[PDB]
């Protein structure tokens, strides 16, 4: 049976956005997601991470720093009782300064692939799923990918009006959903 599910922005969603954060050190939870991820899972859904590094494809830090930081991030969310159902990220950038990420891809934001593969992995019911982020690509993947709700938080980039036209909420941050989700019974 299919399983609904919370898609999740990693940068200004989970964790402040520094500026290319790679490191445990500049890696700082925001205010109350972790909670919020508890409950969310026990409220029934998968949380699946789908985050756009293109700090990656800059040269700003390695994949290899990338996936230390996600085993950490993943250990310590699973140690807090948070356990994700899945995490994919997109390295690239059409402009990479590091030949091996420079491309155009399917997973980058505003393009679904991400999603797709989540969904096809994990078999995600999008219609009854959500997506948060905090920019009008997320929002953009988000209805190429038929996930039913849309939900910008406040958390990350200042919300521009093109991103409030693509998306269905807005929050202050991801510690909200839980409650406004119950809201809709
Ligand atoms: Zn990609």
């Amino acid at each position: 049976k299919s399983v609904p599910a919370i898609f999740l922005d990693r940068d200004g969603t989970i964790n402040v956005d520094h500026g290319y954060v790679h490191e445990i050190d500049n890696f700082e939870f925001i205010d109350g997601v972790i909670d919020a991820m508890r409950e969310l899972k026990k409220m029934g859904f998968a949380l699946v991470v789908v985050t756009n590094q293109s700090g990656i494809a800059r040269g700003k830090f390695t994949e290899a720093q990338f996936e230390t930081l996600t085993e950490w991030m993943d250990w310590s969310l699973a140690d807090r009782d948070v356990d994700l159902d899945g995490i994919y990220y997109c390295p690239h950038h059409p402009q990479g300064s590091v030949e091996e990420f420079r491309q155009v891809c399917d997973c980058r934001k505003p393009h679904p692939g991400m999603l797709l593969s989540a969904r096809d992995y994990l078999h995600i019911d999008m219609a009854a799923s959500y997506m948060v982020g905090d920019k009008l690509e997320d929002m953009q993947a988000a209805v190429a990918a038929n996930v039913g709700t849309k939900v910008l938080v406040r958390t990350g980039k200042p919300i521009t009006p093109e991103a409030e036209n693509a998306a269905d909420w807005v929050l202050n941050s991801l510690a909200d959903l839980p409650q406004a989700i119950k809201k809709q019974q």
